[PDB]
């Protein structure tokens, strides 16, 4: 047998193919827009699968909570407030109802920090853990990727890395970790959607969405959409203490961190700086330039990330 | 250590409605209040080796896929409109596979008249389709509003998907007409969407019978608080089942009380009320309080549980 698979396809091909075998134009942003009542519905959905976004071994109150909020993240990047969610759950005959009952209470924590509500969902029996959830979003005005504008500056909120370390640490399986170790992996267990910047990207973003896979990797899908070239400048990227401390402590440069780390779902967005609003986390990394891809201290750069395929 | 296995399915289900403190959860879809109108939430999903094999023609499962959750919002009388595909694959499945699958999906959307805006991706040891749909309606439709009185009713023939199952398990070499006819009904469902009217205006409840007729009407016993009586010999059972029931030697009947996935309605309101035009049948009325019985005794469900 010689005929093509998916591990030699790769997420973008396949992500590709699925979009012009649907010859669909909604889709290529964080969330699908659909009109309704003068007002714009967002939906997304997302998963977590055992052994592939976490394992068994982690608190599933964490899971529960994380299961709500990278679903939120993506509503919140395109400007859009959470509303309604539906869970589907492929969980295994022998999995403990505890674990079941608690992840749900992670789910009741999200949806009422967030203000949305978990009308349903679906069960069914499998191998191995899995968490696909469903999101519902209401907004005024949708904000994709493809709006990017010339000369608009490039922003990014809070800080990057923290969740690729936290996972590092979590691997490590330590019965003990230091304080700022906690931090990290409190980051990439229980992230947290930066639903306080919904009034911003729907008033102010010309082109947004959040970082998920790495700043470098999703930042080609901005350049991509919007048809510009990022100017990404390093020595300007937002490190955290407990990141440097993680990277000093174990002997790794943390930019490498900011750059190709994922899961840190912190917003990027793109706008003249004159509509820079001092009064949230926002940090201009670089601009949108005249032609095509991305480029950190203009150079290449591969670039690297998540990708299934 | 108590596990899933033995809390149940609809432990399970009771639980999470518990812990979240939910009013929304209980029938086929999720009414959602959004100017003027209700919108219509729910989701469906088919695993490999628990809802069909990578053998099967895999346009038919993109087909199923859609249809089996345009099977519940048609079911609470809503119109299928936005839907989103979650897909678990495996990095060794043919591209092919997944071209044919969205094949069977846009035909089933251009049916149903649907539209696929997104969905997720992510790699996986077995192929996972988590299907979310978006409907919506003028008057939601659920399966607790059962009037006494009120006739009980589902369309179309029952029984017809686990024969399709069962023929599918034989693998033979070939098969015959009537046996390509229910495999094909069990591969191939189709939502009733022709029955969005009826319900929307005439039913007092309604559902679909996903897992199997006794084991649903329970559902809609328990929600609308009422008993359910079931005749058989009122069961409508197809030609191709009768004649696959003969050449094995099984009770058709059997197979309409707890054959499941044939995604037919189960709805309820005044004998009167029928419309002779569409294919529906008594099979039974709504008494007062408690149960589903069948011929008078109070036959014990043994419809497809997860746990
Ligand atoms: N993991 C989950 N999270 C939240 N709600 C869930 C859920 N799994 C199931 N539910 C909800 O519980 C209710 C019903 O389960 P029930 O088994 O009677 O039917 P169903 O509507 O799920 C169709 P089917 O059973 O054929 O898949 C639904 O209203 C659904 O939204
Ligand atoms: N199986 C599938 N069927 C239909 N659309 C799909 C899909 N998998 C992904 N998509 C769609 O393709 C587009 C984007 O993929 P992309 O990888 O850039 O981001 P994402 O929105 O999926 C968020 P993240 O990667 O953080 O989960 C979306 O508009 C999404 O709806
Ligand atoms: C067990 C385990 N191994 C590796 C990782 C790293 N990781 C997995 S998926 C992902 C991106 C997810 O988003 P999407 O599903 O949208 O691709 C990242 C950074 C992890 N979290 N857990
Ligand atoms: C391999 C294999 N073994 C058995 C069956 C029978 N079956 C599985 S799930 C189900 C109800 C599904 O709806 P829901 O997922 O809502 O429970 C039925 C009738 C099958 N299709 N494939
Ligand atoms: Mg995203
Ligand atoms: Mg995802
Ligand atoms: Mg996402
Ligand atoms: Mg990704
Ligand atoms: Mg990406
Ligand atoms: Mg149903
Ligand atoms: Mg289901
Ligand atoms: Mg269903
Ligand atoms: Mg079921
Ligand atoms: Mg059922």
């Amino acid at each position: 047998s010689f005929t093509m698979r998916l591990k030699e396809l790769g997420e973008f091909g396949l992500i590709d193919l699925i979009k012009k075998t649907l010859e669909s134009k909604v889709i290529g942003d964080d969330t699908a827009p659909v009109e309704y009542c003068s007002k714009k519905l967002l939906l997304t959905t997302d998963v977590l699968n055992e052994g592939v976004h976490f394992l068994r071994s982690y608190i599933p109150e964490a899971v529960g909570w994380k299961a709500i909020s990278v679903n939120v993240s993506d509503v919140i990047a395109n400007g859009g407030l959470p509303k309604w969610a539906l869970i589907s759950l492929n969980l295994p005959e022998d999995l403990e109802v505890s674990y079941v009952e608690r992840f749900y209470i992670g789910v009741k924590r999200a949806c009422e920090f967030y203000k949305c509500e978990v009308v349903g969902g679906n069960i069914s029996k499998s191998e191995k853990i899995g968490i696909s959830v469903f999101l519902v979003g209401e907004t005024e005005r949708f904000v994709g990727r493809d709006g990017a504008r010339l000369g608009d500056s490039v922003f990014v909120s809070g800080t990057l890395g923290d969740s690729r370390a936290g996972l590092e640490l979590l691997l490590m399986e330590k019965e003990e970790y230091e304080p700022f170790e906690l931090a990290l992996i409190q980051r990439h267990l229980r992230p947290t959607a930066r639903i306080d910047y919904v009034k911003h990207i729907q008033k102010y973003a010309n082109a947004s969405m959040d970082i998920s896979d790495g700043l470098v990797a999703d930042a080609n899908h901005l350049a991509q959409r919007s048809g510009v070239k990022i100017e990404i400048l390093s020595e300007k990227l937002p490190l955290s203490n407990e990141l440097k401390m993680y990277c000093e402590k174990y002997g790794k440069n943390p930019i490498e961190y900011a750059l190709f780390g994922g899961e840190d779902y912190q917003l990027l967005f793109t706008h003249p700086k004159e509509r820079w609003n001092p009064f949230l986390d926002m940090t201009e990394i670089g601009r949108v330039e005249e032609g095509e891809g991305v480029f950190v201290d203009g150079k290449k750069v591969e670039p690297k990330g998540w990708k299934h395929f």
